[PDB]
């Protein structure tokens, strides 16, 4: 009963259908500012991961969400089960990895991904930035379990980038709502998760949004994924700060919103 237990909304109409996706730490009422920009001209698509805390937490399922094909598994079961042939998709964190995933998996679904906090890989490797070190996240994991509720207070304003007081307070809303034993397992499962193989198998055209500093996404990793990825890509820049510009530059992004999603 996905449509219910991740409380999918179907809202505005038209022929070209977006679905918003949404990241860690926050659920589809991320998208709330943004949305009014779109429902005149799409019919639009939200759902909450099952990560999210407004889903009950008893459906996470902590071994089949060990690796995000099961998220993208959720994400098409319920495009096929609203019968969407063909859409557009946003995806914000996490859900940028389920999306491209996604799109190699259905590329008759997928035609555009919009990307923001985008990433293939978060962990540094060889001659790649990705932007943490092994111990970083060892420490980053050990945090969220030794005390959760002060991570995710100093995590809040870090991730938002811009001082944007009522940003910061619905993403730490949110973050507090996700239960800390999911919210740890979902950080792991995306740093072991790295998609720098797949990239040349996305076929969509894409849109990478990129803001002027992101404390989870060094600069440089757009350019790699314009390289990589094997759709035609271009990189947009958004002038303001951090990882969430849907919560603190809602309509500087819807800008780029319905100018990539104007004919797909």
């Amino acid at each position: 009963k996905l449509l219910q237990i991740l409380n999918v909304r179907v809202v505005g109409s038209g022929e070209r259908v977006v679905v918003l996706s949404h990241g860690f730490g926050t659920d589809q009422s991320a998208w709330s500012r943004v949305l009014p920009y779109l429902t005149r001209d799409h019919r639009v698509v939200l759902y909450d991961l099952v990560c999210a805390g407004s889903v009950n937490p008893d459906h996470f399922d902590f071994r089949r969400y060990d690796n995000l094909d099961a998220y993208v598994d959720d994400l098409l079961a319920i495009l096929d089960a609203l019968r969407i042939p063909r859409c557009a998709f946003v995806g914000h964190s996490v859900s940028a990895m389920i999306g491209i995933l996604a799109s190699i998996r259905r590329p008759d679904l997928f035609a555009k991904l919009v990307l923001i906090g985008a990433s293939p890989r978060f962990l540094n490797d060889s001659d790649y930035h990705g932007g943490f070190e092994l111990e970083e996240i060892q420490q980053v994991f050990d945090a969220m379990g030794a005390n959760y509720s002060a991570w995710a207070t100093g995590y809040a304003p870090l991730a938002v980038g811009a001082d944007v007081p009522a940003a910061v307070q619905e993403f730490s809303r949110t973050l507090f709502n996700m239960r800390p034993d999911i919210s740890l397992h979902v950080c792991q499962t995306v740093f072991k998760t790295d998609l720098r193989g797949v990239l040349g198998m996305v076929r969509a055209p894409c849109v990478v949004v990129q803001t002027t500093r992101d404390v989870s996404v060094p600069a440089s990793v757009a350019a790699y994924l314009k390289a990589h990825l094997g759709g035609r890509t271009t990189v947009e820049f958004l002038q303001t700060e951090g990882h969430l510009p849907h919560l603190s530059a809602p309509s500087l992004l819807a800008q780029v919103l319905r100018r990539a999603l104007a004919r797909y």
